């Protein structure tokens, strides 16, 4: 099964790519915003825990509906990324909650993420606000120190489904280079055997980049790139992401 | 691992050397590719002798490696004869390919000799201790067309190439699902971070097993196959694109 977002079909063709936009002001999340229509990116990710002013809703209203009327085609993901895993700033549980329900409410983005880890009560009942609001939602947990176990990746994965995810999705760091392999083997055995949506893996740093690139095959059905700067490690520039995807989708 | 320095190329270091197979039935056709290829951006050049017609006439082998030689001059010249039982365009007697194979060695021609590890062990170690005596380096090469064996017996494929005095060891294995190149993959990491003393080269074939041709600067594979014009294997892609894919591998 696939997810539609603003007539791009996520799960099908060619593996979508991600950027994300880390602004501290809403001066720079428009100038961020305006220097972006010209990389060749799928979906535009807002990696809310850069934005200063998360804690004013107006202010983050304000900066949604810049990026919004800048990046008029393409489809908006609303992220804040938990200093918990590996983003830049922490919020309260209720905090984290009323600021997605937020974004949800304003019409102004196509998909919210929301970290598994944030508890299941919370993250069931705002699954389901979002789909109330048609608001697609990507379900994520990052590991930035290793890689666990295929079977315990796959384990979240499936908890993720579970809790209505539209996309699961899993960020975790190789120490060795047969964990990159790890998380590709998770991949494959999620996407064959228990998936009935698209999911989104990788495995950070250069040593894993190859699992950014080869999502056709093994089913990761999108993969992020960096503009100018990196949302995390192993990204490459998103013209050399489109590069190689390319090569690999007419190979 | 040591490397391995093939003229002025030095084999197992920095990003995955890009090796090109020329494939001609006569000697015109020989000529007419080798001809072609001089554009061609690779860094080993290989002879897929089985194409050649006329094989067991050793003057007509010798014209044509002396023709390629001629035409490609600064690039290394590996020599390979793959059989019909490894997916090769022909079949030979035991006796007939390592006569062959010791023509390539007396010739001064080529720098590299390709034997298959399934030859016959006695034959195998006698033709590399006479390839090493004249100065010219083996490949000790390994194919399935149809599956990828379980990694433990392709790891210990890439070690029997070692012991018997592989300069580099290379396997070729078919994936039937997604997993299986992950499995050549896991087979390449194990080898090359626990037991490979030298570069070894590997590859999971068709257009699923592709990333196994891009990422061996990160798993292992010190070299990797691309196509000019035709592919002389399943799921090889352009040179010029393969040297794109590799570069930015490199720069990460």
């Amino acid at each position: 099964k696939t997810v539609t977002v603003r007539d791009l079909v996520v799960g099908e063709g060619a593996p979508k790519i991600i950027v994300s936009l880390m602004g501290k002001t809403i001066t720079d999340v428009k100038s961020e915003a305006l220097a972006y229509r010209e990389a060749d990116f799928d979906i535009l990710e807002w990696r809310v825990d850069h934005f200063a002013n998360v804690t004013t809703a107006e202010s983050v209203l304000e900066a949604a509906g810049a990026i919004r009327e800048i990046i008029t085609d393409k489809p908006l993901l609303f992220t804040f990324r938990s200093a918990k895993e590996g983003g830049e700033q922490a919020l309260t549980t209720g905090q984290y909650i009323d600021l997605n329900r937020a974004a949800v409410d304003s019409g102004l983005v196509d998909m919210i993420d929301l970290e598994l880890f944030t508890g299941d009560d919370e993250v069931k009942a705002t699954v389901g606000y979002a789909h109330q609001h048609n608001v697609a939602v990507i379900m994520s947990n990052h590991d930035f120190h290793k890689t666990p176990a295929a079977e315990e990746i796959v384990q979240r994965l499936r908890k993720m489904q579970e809790l209505g995810a539209d996309i699961p999705k899993i960020a975790v760091m190789p120490q060795t280079k047969a964990d990159v392999l790890t998380l590709l083997t998770a991949t494959v055995e999620m996407q064959e055997r228990y998936a009935d949506r698209p999911i989104i893996t990788m495995s950070m740093s250069k040593t894993g980049v190859i699992s950014r690139l080869a999502g056709e095959v093994f089913g990761s059905a999108a993969t992020f790139g960096a503009v100018k700067k990196a949302s995390a490690p192993g990204q490459i520039s998103v013209a050399d992401l489109r590069t190689v995807l390319t090569i690999l989708h007419q190979a």
